This record gives C-alpha cells, structure tokens and sequence, in this order.
C-alpha cells in the first residue's frame, strides 16, 4: 500500500535501479502523533543501495517510484514494516508510518 504524494519539482526521468546507491533525506512521522526519526537531525543523509532488502518494504517501493529532486510523501502500511511486530520501544505494533522523502541521489 504505497501511495506517492509528490511535491512537484525535479526531473521525472532519473529512476533508481538495482545495484544503484542513492541518497535520501528521510524524516519520520507518526500518524496522529509526534516524530520518531529524522535524517535532517544528524545531517548524514543515509547512503544506501537498491536490491539488498536493507530498507523496509514500504520505503523500498517508494524509492523506485521517485526520481531526482522530487519530494514525495510516503504512507507506509503496518503490514509491510512493523504492524505485527512493532519495533521495541520506538514503534508500537499496528502502526501506520508517514515519511517526508526527498531523493537527491547520484548514479
């Protein structure tokens, strides 16, 4: 259940592929709640690649459905990230997640 809500500007052509290492400014948001995570805090913008299941499934499908310079808004369903489990102390079980994602990558 990946729904993309894009703030317009960017290119719409540089799509990330497998074996490509990308740079994402993410920011976590809880539905009807406070924040829990931000790459803007540490300002080391989380260099990761595509094709190793490093990220969670809802964030992974949100990566390939974006392009260079775009600014989307993810809405991750509980069943793809942590809904049955819950990340201990940080994410409760059955939690729907919101992410502020801008793709300023390379490659």
């Amino acid at each position: 259940g990946v729904e993309i809500e894009t703030i317009s500007p960017g290119d719409g052509r540089t799509f990330p592929k497998k074996g490509q290492t990308c740079v994402v400014h993410y920011t976590g948001m809880l539905q009807n709640g406070k924040k829990f995570d931000s790459s803007r805090d540490r300002n080391k913008p989380f260099k990761f690649r595509i094709g190793k299941q490093e990220v969670i499934k809802g964030f992974e499908e949100g990566a390939a459905q974006m392009s260079l310079g775009q600014r989307a808004k993810l809405t991750c369903t509980p069943d793809v990230a942590y809904g049955a489990t819950g990340h201990p102390g940080v994410i409760p079980p059955n939690a729907t997640l919101i992410f502020d994602v801008e793709l300023l990558n390379l490659e």
